[PDB]
């Protein structure tokens, strides 16, 4: 039998977060479409509000709030299901990475439901405590876009297999804008692509990763490039819903009222029913088919009023989040990073239109996310005359030995959107880690067995160090 | 046969640094002493004015520097000895340890001889580029005290046995202040207990690492302390850092070698060939030590104005480390010595203190620097018994505060007996990791289906 | 006689910076154009690349290098005219401000023809001198918008009369990208109304001057306003010229072969001929004709490559810097600030496309930079169901007695774009100085005859002291 | 008829921090000592633990506390005199100067009197907010507390002109030097520091002050100017510290000690005072018990069951310095030197001359030092060493080769020998040293060569006026 537990998002106070779907699953459990017996869906509650509790502390609490309440149950053969909202996800995805990373079979979790989850950050978090009221410090520093502590809790999850260990993981979101909440000085709040909080990339559990590190000897510069790519997970953006709110928030506008017809509860529930790989991967194909009906439904919205009419956009769009390091473990903070396009991978010929956001890390400045209209940009950059070309140059800086004697050179990255080894797709996220030579002049060290002191020069040499 | 390379300090512009020194070693090795070819001799020089350049990248151009110019000789059987000043000495420590940690055998390097080395930093690098000018932005924070940096060397160096591979290794300082050279808005370039640069106690390769690690509703405390293998350290007299005055190496000359203690004591430094060799000249250095450290205990310099008396006795140098069990370097506590039949922070005697001090890049890293005679003299007494410890009170210290707190560490010690933390002109690290208490109000699940409001309110009961 | 001294912009290292102007004016004069002797025309040369030089050190330095060369061609009756370019506007202006503020018919100077000077800042400063390369950080203090002294030199200027003491003044610039020097991750270097550097509406020296002051005991807030207008000068945006480069730099692109039919130039020697308060203003009005025909012409660009076509869409834009203090000295720095429009004053009411830009200054957070699109808000605002209303909105923090015993009530201003008492202007910087009234409630202090001890309270009254 | 209205200090909670001295006036009155009738003695309460709160908004508060509750006794004659301790007597200066600064007459205040007032501010205040709730107070009275605040110089400028004791305004400054030594704080030592009473410096009480500028003309050239305070009644009275029910200037206070407190004592006197007669006598009294105690507090022992401490305490001087140029600028990049013996050297200082130096954290052109008196007069004041003292000023950048904007070095020579010296014993003198903005001639050329060529950056070394 299947034990449920509720989990929810950053800066809740209340446990009606999670709408009435807790009430509705118990009926349903009578029903006989589930079997969860009286008394096994529990209701999740963590301090998102105190500044100095980390998303690790929260995680750790997890373990020990389950082993508290249902261990006997959990000793007797039952497994839980994890339903989540916004940093729930994060959460529950740390969780199982602290207790059971080289282990998931022995997981007692079964399935893991994240809704509208920040898996790659919030754009908001960066906005800060003051501004956002609320938030726990802590947990924003998670949360903030390029995040080293995300980056690490994602890259470690690149190994998983959920699926082949019996565990099955879905990812469940929406892209409606809630537009009376919509804050005017905070334009995130209606950012397209969106559901207000979390970006649609930003949620999707299949990214990949593509290392870029330079390689050289005398003479101009190389690049290695490797990608490796997360197992699938299911993945739906589903129609009408926000990220909070009675009206259409995910999961806090479920009624037992309105939950039959509600898309959230309704595949929640198929969700649920998953017992094997068949019948997940039949779920995750019923799930991308809904993806592409909701985004070609939604990509127009007129909003009438008594003064004025609005035209609201949405395509679908890529997050990429550039990591810069080099060979000798630093982040590199000072450089200008390209996005090239075109016959000749010029930084002039993207496609109009092809950028949405940019935001740097405030922790590490080596962590830049782009946020970019992938329709735009595949229908700019697929055409005869560009070729699919799309590449990335990057100049870190100091750039030559003139200079400084310690300096970076130039790397260019080519590829192309026309193929399927691309680095873009569009509701997905991908990381980007590119690594740099630190080239030394070798004038940072001479010895001479000429024994007549003189001055010391600083004149580079124009010949690097091994 | 033996090959000799001088390896300088920071913010040197000009190889007349090293004195007369390698032209006076030339001429020894023409006279049988040493066994130096002329041409064997090698004036170092790099680059400490450079805001980007690291000591990795100095340690990294040293292999090459050594490669481009004496590859054959180094094939050819011929091994070479390193002659430091200043940062030089971590410099080729840092060289050693990116390229020969784990093979001390095969390195080129027969002897290491570090004139006033600054391998537990300079309490002067904080100061910072403006108000020392001049140096270089990366190599300050390697050298300010309490640096990441020079932790993560000088814990690399515990492992070590230069001795047992055929490394010998030396330090040798001066604790005389070139009192014209004094700042006198910036009172460290007159510190007892060094040299106007760098403290003996900093530069002394004798040290241990002491791991405090918080364990338990009581709390406990394990403690291990390891120490680095026995290397010679010797303080000579009369030297100051630099200058032509009294600088350790940039006062010799061709007619003061003969009479000049760096000059004596780097040719017997050279002379070592095993082991029995190198425990001789370690006793005889630490007894150089102790009649130094006797004669200089008082100093009186008079004007035609004012007469001053200056007292200087030995020094120990704390660098305390904060962590959790969690990863997180703390950054808000108090720390406390305690002394007496208590340990009450209130107890410790008149006079133990020289200098604090908080390393800006990681605020767990404070440095304290405290007088050893002062300290031994008031503890090891009968109403003191002879103890010394420790108080850490980290933040947040309780539920009612945060939801995640820490418990105060208790540490109890002694100066009494052989197992002492404090040694006189020695650093000690001290590792203290605090237990990261988690209350478990931060995850609660409940099968009450009724939506409630959250409370934070704590349980008093921490998680696993 | 005339005497004209070129004086030039910021981070230049070469007098070349002036073209070929220089010798051409020498032509024109010995034509009988111009009353300029030979060896009257002279080339300035300052100093922006030295991070300890200040606008005050520099314009204090011009009025010494002045005295050095024509003192005696001074005490002889001559007076000359400043041709400046980018800061040396600036630069002059405060060396009028320093040295003959109460007196401007003693100065020596007779024409002051600013080319793109940056009077009100430019938005390129704040990416500061590591990106910008080479210029000076305390001039780029001056720069920054919203800078502190930018604005107390610009609030003196209020107060000048040029014409009425004899002094013609002129701004003269363009509007145009040089495309070829586009830097693609800083897209200020293109931005529509402005030139690369300055935007159009930063350079004009006819602006206004608005105070908001709150008034108000317990119970409704008010607003007293006050406007103060700068008097009228002499405003040109000359057509296909940017701010520098020998292509189509505003200054820099004039040759003698080409300054026969060179706006500038052509401009230039009109300004020179200037001698009386009728020819003045018949030049004011010849310039605004320029003026609207080069907007009107330059409002579509068309660029064709081998690869790919670009439009660009430039309209007419207004600058508002705004300054939030309150009445006891202080500048806010923790506040949100609301356009708002339409029949209720609602934020969300501005017409779609309203907004360019927002700047805060780094130096003073109460120092806030809006750029917006004046033909975009006009259109929209200017309909039956929007009634041309404009207004602001400020909510400083603390906002109630409840979050703290010193604390600021919202101010709301309700104003028009359809009178011709508005606040914006297509082309002109508007400056607004908001005053909130400090709130203090009365528990800050308090005296009691029980002499019986007692804790204290914090709790608030709800009444504020006078 | 006479009122009372006791002021607290900052981080207060509750009003028992005024001891049992209420009550005990109220007592006094109802024998015939003061002419205070029952019902006329008021506890001020004021918010120091709100960070939005300022010095500011606390006087303007006081106001209208006092117009709340005591006006209708204002406007039949009554005048008030305030208690005050520590923080209180900077807010009700403030208040004062925002209200009365020029029209003291008309001021309803007839007696101020200050204990242990952070005049010139408290060391501790640097220490911040976390720190000093764990020795809680609100970050903008800190900023006012800081040593060498912008705000507490603008104050103390302003009371330079004033004259009390002619407008019928008593005023007087008692403070103690004790350390209560059970409430010392071991990682933050000024909490015990020598010439204070653990939060506020003897010489940072005293409103007796000098401001002393040096403005740089011209080699360079010094003209200096020193304006002081009125005479202001100061008294050092015996064995009291800061705070505490132990020996806390005020929160000792009983019922039953008063009569035998030195605060109580003095107190009833300085309310006694009704006329400039009675007044200076006053301040020569106590000015003998500050030599009194001062001399009985020199030396200290302090013995316990493991140890025994010997603690000596001088007299102290605080000197804070303000760095500006003649264009408005504060300057942050300079080296400042005292200078002793015939040459004036910055290497002649009495040895031990020294306690504390500290640099204000918004605005790094305020320095505060803190000095030994005795030991610098005994060590300066000798045949050798003739009696000099002075000031040496490196601002940076210092030539034009370092950059075309810079300054030169101010040298200040004076005498701690004569009646005209800088530094008094339990005094804080403000240095403000105005230096000239030497900017060089290439800053700004013009030529009549109309041959384009590359701007050098060579300085001419000449000077612009
Ligand atoms: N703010 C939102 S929702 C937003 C939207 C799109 C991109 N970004 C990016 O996210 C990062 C942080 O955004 P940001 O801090 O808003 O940056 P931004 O550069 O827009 O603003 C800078 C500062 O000015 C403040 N400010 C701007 N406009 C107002 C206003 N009307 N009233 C009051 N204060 C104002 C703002 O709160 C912030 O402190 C930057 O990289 C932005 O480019 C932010
Ligand atoms: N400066 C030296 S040599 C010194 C000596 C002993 C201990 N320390 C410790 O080292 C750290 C840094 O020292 P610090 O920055 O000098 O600290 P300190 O707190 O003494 O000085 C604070 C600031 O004021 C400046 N300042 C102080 N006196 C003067 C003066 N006479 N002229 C101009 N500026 C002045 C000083 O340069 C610094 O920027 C602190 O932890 C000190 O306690 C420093
Ligand atoms: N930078 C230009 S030209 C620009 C254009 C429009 C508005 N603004 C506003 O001006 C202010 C300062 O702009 P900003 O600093 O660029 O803010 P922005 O929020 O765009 O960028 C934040 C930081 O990220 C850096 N960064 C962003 N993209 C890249 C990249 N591709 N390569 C390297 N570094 C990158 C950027 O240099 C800066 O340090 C903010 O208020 C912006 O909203 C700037
Ligand atoms: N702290 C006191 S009471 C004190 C005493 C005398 C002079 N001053 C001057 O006042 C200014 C500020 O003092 P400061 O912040 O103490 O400067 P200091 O330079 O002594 O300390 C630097 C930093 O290290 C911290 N620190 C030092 N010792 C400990 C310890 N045992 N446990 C935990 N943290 C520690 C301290 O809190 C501070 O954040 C400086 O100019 C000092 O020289 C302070």
């Amino acid at each position: 039998t299947m034990i449920v537990i509720f989990v929810h998002g950053w800066s809740v106070t209340h446990t009606n977060t999670y709408g009435e779907l807790p009430q509705w699953l118990e009926n349903q459990s009578k029903q006989g479409k589930l079997d969860i017996q009286v008394g096994n869906i529990y209701l999740g509650r963590y301090i998102s509000f105190d500044d100095t509790v980390t998303v690790d502390d929260i995680a750790r609490a997890f373990d020990q709030a389950v082993r508290d309440e249902i261990a006997d149950k959990l000793r007797d053969g039952q497994r839980f299901a994890c339903i989540t909202h916004s940093t729930g996800g994060p959460i529950v995805r740390k969780w199982m990475d602290l207790y059971f990373k080289n282990n998931l079979a022995k997981c007692p979790l079964s399935h893991l439901i994240m809704l509208a989850p920040a898996n790659h950050g919030s754009a908001l978090a960066q906005l800060g405590k003051s501004r956002l009221g609320e938030p726990g410090k802590c947990v924003l520093d998670w949360l903030e876009l390029g995040s080293d502590m995300s980056w690490q809790l994602n890259e470690s999850w690149l190994d998983y297999d959920c699926t082949a260990n019996g565990v099955y993981s879905f990812v469940l979101t929406g892209q409606k804008i809630d537009r009376q909440f919509y804050d005017a000085v905070n334009s995130y709040t209606g950012e397209s692509g969106s559901n207000g909080v979390v970006r649609v990339a930003a949620t999707n559990m299949n990214y990949s990763l593509l290392k870029l590190h330079q390689e050289g000897d005398n003479g101009e510069s190389l690049v290695v490039a490797k990608m490796t790519r997360t197992q699938p997970m299911a993945f739906g953006v589903l129609p009408g819903l926000s990220h909070s709110g009675k009206n259409i928030g995910i999961i806090r506008s479920i009624t037992m009222a309105n939950a039959a017809t509600h898309p959230t509860a309704i595949w929640i529930l198929r969700c649920l029913q998953v017992k094997s790989r068949d019948s997940y991967n039949k779920l995750v194909k019923e799930l991308d088919n809904i993806t592409k009906e909701t985004q070609k439904n939604e990509h127009k919205e007129f909003v009438k009023t008594l003064v004025f009419t609005r035209e609201y956009i949405t395509n679908r769009y890529s997050m990429i989040i550039f990591r810069l390091i080099d060979d000798r473990g630093n982040h590199l903070i000072d450089y200008d990073l390209y996005l090239t396009a075109g016959p000749q991978y010029s930084e002039q010929a993207l496609p109009a239109g092809f950028f949405v956001d940019r935001q740097r890390n405030l922790n590490n400045r080596g962590k830049l996310t782009y946020f970019l209209d992938y329709d735009i940009m595949e229908g700019g950059i697929n055409t005869p005359k560009m070729q699919g070309n799309l590449g990335f140059r990057v100049k870190a800086y100091p750039e030559s030995s003139d200079q400084a004697l310690a300096y970076y050179r130039l790397l260019d990255f080519h590829s192309s959107l026309a193929d399927i080894h691309k680095i873009l797709h569009p509701n997905e996220t991908v990381m980007v880690e590119i690594m740099l030579q630190r080239r030394v002049d070798r004038t940072v060290f001479r010895i001479s067995n000429n024994l007549t002191p003189a001055k010391i020069s600083g004149k580079p040499t124009g010949k690097k160090i091994d």
